[PDB]
């Protein structure tokens, strides 16, 4: 809650394996490396679509350079569970998140 209210232009990284329960408190842990384009402004989970949340989720970073940093990580852990990362862009973000709805 510094920049926002979206808009990290292209710096998306998607996540995937991620713990049933996980938060962005998670993802700025497991890159406590790094900024993200806010800190929690560019973050979002993903969902099964109907009534719960997925290991997967999708995060704006602070830059590309951000982006890298969290490829640094891509098929690491945190919990009991896989944290790979793929590079992604806004233009697909957009699809995937908003498909539980209109």
């Amino acid at each position: 809650m510094m920049l926002g209210p979206e808009g990290g232009e292209g710096f998306v990284v998607k996540l995937r394996g991620l713990p049933w329960s996980c938060s962005v408190e998670d993802v700025q842990n497991f890159l406590s490396d790094c900024t993200i384009h806010d800190g929690a402004a560019g973050v979002h989970f993903i969902y099964t679509r109907e009534g719960r949340q997925s290991g997967e989720a999708f995060v704006e970073l602070g830059s590309e350079d951000d982006v890298k940093m969290a490829l640094k990580k891509d098929r690491e852990s945190m919990g009991h569970r896989y944290i790979e990362v793929f590079k992604s862009h806004r233009t697909e973000m957009d699809w995937v998140l908003k498909h539980s709805g209109p």
